[PDB]
């Protein structure tokens, strides 16, 4: 990895752009609010920090290998060698800047300071932006953790609603995504910020990046269970479905096993080999390790309605203290196709007007967690709001004329508890006023250390629902 | 990196859930068919076999860490340490794999077979699917390329209509999608994808990637030019844009120069700025240094189409051959906010109605280009459609009754050529009579050696448009 070809091609030419006897370049990121996610997870920038940022991130062999792509990818020679000579000699390749952010598990309503960033030696103006590129990919985690908790709220609602505790709730959204993401990298990023509401995982790539990176008290922050795929039951040939699933079930008597149904016919698979052929094997096993049925196709609120439907006649269905129907402990089902924050509100509102508990069902999701999002989501922004130029500090942001939305905060930035127990974000400087009391910020990266981080445990503490 | 801890969790369980005596599992890729995306460009395998896949893969302490992780992970020993341990000893931790794949730039229509896996020893029948997370991940490039390439077909088809000729086609979609991304190694695969169709980039982690992976004749495959962003604008002061645009222009007056003129107020900018102030800086300019002008707000389409009537009106506008309006050589425009390949088409087909010629414009994609892309867009998919139990090969495959789009193939796969010039996969290993030409799939994976490579120069000449 080399830092100087780790930003987008344009800011190559910026160190030509700001005024003259600029020494300071004050930039921010916030979830820019809108005109519905009303409240952010701050997560994910100390993994940049330590993995990209911090020691030693120049050397002489590195300012080569960007002078020489640069020369070929501008056809001209607009590199800035003398600065990144500078950064070299002056602090031994360690970035001369200041990093202040929130603490990691946080949740911050929509248009307030998260992070600042500055230049601590005025030569080195140019790199705060520089470094946008790098910390603004803080938008991934930020947006996966953050619409992670949101789904945690709707199933923590109706499983209230319909049970009367929230029994198994961390284990009931589980990270399918690991096929489904654009990266190896994003992988690990991804499934890491889904652990932070919920301990059900099969995209290991995650548990290294928390061990390494975070760290919690508990040997791994992430359990999975033995399952099925379409290949371990097609595999038997059509004709041989049952001889399958009996396998599968004995090999696995003893813990939970989820098992894909919908190979051939989902409706047939519960109703009659489930359901008849292999019913005295599911009967038999024990709570800790129930027959977990899986759909995997169709209309996924019809597909999971008519499952119960089928199973609540073929197996003992009871009636829990709040009027709602539940399979016996040794049969759930687990919809695993089609399953975003929308089809997830739909499938508990549907179970709960046709009285099935949430108890019954966990929910499996891939590309809905971890892909299916984008930094225009809750509006992921990085901005320059105070410069020094001339020794004159001025406050500085945008305000388009056609989009008030993209009106950018002005001067130095500070975070705030209200009287009420909010926060407010103070501009131009006013936090000095001491009027709000102390800034909730804290410095995390200056002069190329590390100053202040966060275990996964605090982390996922922070993170709580409110309930 | 592990690729004992690079698949999904359940697979970890799946050697104990196949057919026993199975000697064989033969596995394929395809982008599956609906009931509008008709043809994919095969592009990203090779990135995977080299990075993660060929050479020395399994060592002692990887086994070991493995072990460790899903002991914990599972509360069980599932993981299969005599599987793993055979590959090492056997085979110095060498996957027994071969890969066959359509050669990389081939645009084939949807529903084809475009890679097929299976391992090449009895033992290691397990392995063929513990590797589909690593290989599925190819649907990202895949997209990213297809969706890019579409993108220039309606570039192309608009810029011939209004001005006759496809003169700077290959830079008239900049990817400016370098933050916008899930994390740095994301960037550098989706950055490479976009090149396959275009030169112009800002996403520099692209060009080091296909240097390492690929390769070009000429020095780097991507080009880019100066531009402002807002903090190089907006660090001048609010009284003070004219300033800020005078001193930038002039700083890049011998090359290409884009100027964000956004900041405050896209309309002002271009009459009163542009348009009269700095007027004598603009028309002065070298047809190979033109000034290009940045809107970053508003409603695409609306900006666009104002932006090009306050300019027509300030400056000398000509009519071409074919009657559309084209502003002097000196000047042209960039839309680099809220494009995606619905909003391209929105653009161009406005302009077109107004009488301007695509001539006149570039665009710049982020988010749409890199990361507004799922698994889902194309139906990317991997399942086993043979395999060998008891010395008997078995064609299976899935088939759900309530989906028949998610129908997947039967038995040994094989691509070839119509009589009529189109593509077919053919089933159930009817590719072995000869009454289609040879098979298009070549080994390029086979006992831990890449054994095919292509050029980034042969994938571009293979996903040329026809024209
Ligand atoms: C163990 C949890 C807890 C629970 O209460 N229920 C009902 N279900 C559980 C569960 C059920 C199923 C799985 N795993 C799966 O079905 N997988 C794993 C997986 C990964 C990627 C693509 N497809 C699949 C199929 C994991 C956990
Ligand atoms: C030079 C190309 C070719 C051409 O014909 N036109 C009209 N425009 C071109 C061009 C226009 C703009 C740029 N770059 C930019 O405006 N950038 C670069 C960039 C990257 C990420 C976010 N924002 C920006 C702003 C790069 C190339």
């Amino acid at each position: 990895f080399n830092i100087l070809l780790a930003t987008d091609s344009y800011k190559v030419t910026h160190y030509k752009q700001y005024p003259p006897n600029t020494s300071k370049v004050y930039s921010y990121f916030e979830c820019r609010e809108k005109k519905k996610y009303e409240e952010t997870v701050f997560y994910g920038l100390q993994y940049i920090l330590n993995k990209y940022l911090k020691g030693k991130v120049v050397t002489k062999e590195k300012i080569q290998e960007a002078k020489d792509v640069y020369k070929e990818h501008f056809q001209d020679d607009v590199f800035n060698e003398k600065g990144w000579n500078y950064i070299l000699e002056k602090y031994d390749g360690h970035l001369p800047i200041e990093i202040k952010a929130v603490p990691e598990g946080f949740v911050i309503p929509r248009g307030n300071v998260l992070f600042t960033v500055e230049n601590t030696d005025p030569e080195c103006y140019w790199l705060t932006n520089w470094i946008e590129t790098i910390l603004v990919q803080s938008w991934y985690p930020i947006t996966v953790a953050t619409n992670s908790r949101e789904q945690k709220k709707i199933l923590a609602k109706y499983l209230l609603e319909t049970s009367g505790n929230l029994d198994g709730l961390e284990y009931k959204l589980h990270d399918f995504g690991y096929r489904g993401v654009s990266s190896q990298e994003t992988a690990g990023i991804g499934a890491s910020a889904h652990l932070v509401n919920f301990k059900g995982t099969d995209t290991v790539a995650g548990l290294a990046l928390i061990k390494k990176y975070y760290g919690t008290k508990d040997p791994v922050p992430g359990y999975s269970v033995p399952a099925a795929e379409h290949s371990t039951i097609t595999a038997w040939g059509k004709d041989h479905e049952k001889d399958a699933f009996e396998h599968i079930v004995t090999q696995f008597s003893s813990v939970p096993v989820s098992v894909v149904s919908d190979s051939y016919d989902i409706y047939n698979a519960c109703e009659k080999i489930w359901g008849e052929d292999l019913r005295h094997l599911i009967v038999s096993r024990s709570t800790q390790a129930p027959l977990i049925i899986r759909p995997d196709s169709g209309n996924p609120l019809d597909t999971v309605l008519k499952v119960l439907e089928i199973l609540g006649k073929k197996f003992p269905v009871t009636e829990n203290s709040k009027g709602y129907k539940l399979l016996p402990p040794y049969l759930r089902v687990i919809q695993g196709d089609g399953v975003d924050i929308n089809t997830l509100q739909e499938i508990v509102e549907g179970m709960k007007q046709k009285m099935w508990s949430i108890e019954n069902i966990a929910f499996g999701s891939g590309g809905g967690l971890l892909q299916k999002l984008t930094r225009d989501l809750l509006n992921c922004s990085f901005k320059c709001s105070y410069v020094v130029t001339n020794g004159l500090g001025i406050n500085v942001f945008k305000d388009p004329v056609a989009d008030p939305n993209k009106r950018s905060k002005k001067g130095r930035l500070s975070l705030h508890r209200t009287p009420a127990g909010n926060f407010v974000t103070l501009e131009e400087g006013k936090g000095d006023l001491e009027e709000y009391g102390q800034d909730l910020l804290h410095t995390v990266f200056k002069n190329g250390k590390v100053t202040k981080s966060y275990s996964f445990d605090e982390i996922r503490k922070n993170a709580q629902l409110n309930i």
